């Protein structure tokens, strides 16, 4: 029985920023949930590059989240709209805001394997006083009626030089205010 | 004659970062040109804030630019996937990455103008040692043949303060390589 296929999840800073701002615009407007999205990179060493994310319409019933959609119309079009632009990424996983696992992640995630067979989540926590922003999970099947559960994966906030150098000339260009 | 409608346009931090960050990967992979996109977000007091971006299929003759084409139907189709997931935002304009103005702005910004009468041209300075990141415009219609030119529109990266600690937090986040 083979290791995972990943076992280090690097996640760069825009997709951070994204997802952290997104799931904050629409806090401003009444959401009331987490946000699940997409997650595009590429992988190099059982290292998985998280270079991008888009966030995608979801629902869960808040009684029985076994009741949940996510529109893989909308995954797929969004993900052929990002490669008509972008540089190669491809769908590695998908996120969701948390903060921690909810019980239909296995199933969203078994959804998310049909684009790719080894799908990590990635937990972003986008609370402003929190943590350690990602915790990435692979499923992993226990077999015994065989059962799927999230094993951990190593993750960091991670960027190259010239891109973290962006980051940090992203701050130092800031003006307050705002709305 | 009316003055401007827009006077000032706020650029949020996620927009440069995005633009940047999606013009530097395309450059990896052979990215020889500007990069243009849509702008979305609000209007307030003839202030513009500009908060999410999105890069469109662009093509540009590089002998005679007035040969260009964007797809608007990708931009639309974008914008409306934007729409199911995003805080209200409208499309206010557009970006490059210029360094400068093309001679063939005018026309594209007159294909966005059918999305939004008072567009507004954002160049985003994505050169690491550059500026100023933002350079902002909007066509002025100047009478004689009457004829369109751009007019500088004042325009910084602004945040709101939750956002720019926000910011703040994803730079000490952040862990080198990278690839």
């Amino acid at each position: 029985m083979p290791e995972l296929a990943v076992q280090k999840v690097v996640v760069h800073p825009l997709v951070l920023l994204s997802v952290v701002d997104h799931f904050n615009r629409i806090g401003k407007v009444g959401n009331q949930k987490r946000v699940v999205g997409v997650l595009l990179g590429s992988w190099q060493k059982k290292v998985l590059d998280v270079s991008n994310s888009f966030a995608v319409p979801f629902d869960e019933d808040d009684k029985d989240d076994s009741v949940w959609f996510l529109d893989h119309d909308y995954l797929e079009n969004m993900y052929g709209m990002f490669k008509k632009v972008n540089a190669r990424e491809r769908i590695v996983g998908w996120y969701h805001t948390g903060p921690k696992l909810h019980k239909n992640d296995i199933a969203i995630n078994e959804l998310m394997k049909r684009y790719c067979p080894n799908s990590v989540l990635v937990i972003i926590d986008v609370k402003p006083k929190d943590g350690l922003p990602t915790e990435a999970y692979i499923s992993v099947e226990e077999v015994h009626p065989t059962s799927k559960t999230f094993e951990h994966v190593t993750s960091e906030i991670g960027a190259e030089e010239a891109e973290e150098v962006g980051v940090e000339h992203l701050l130092r260009d800031i003006k307050d205010t705002t709305v």
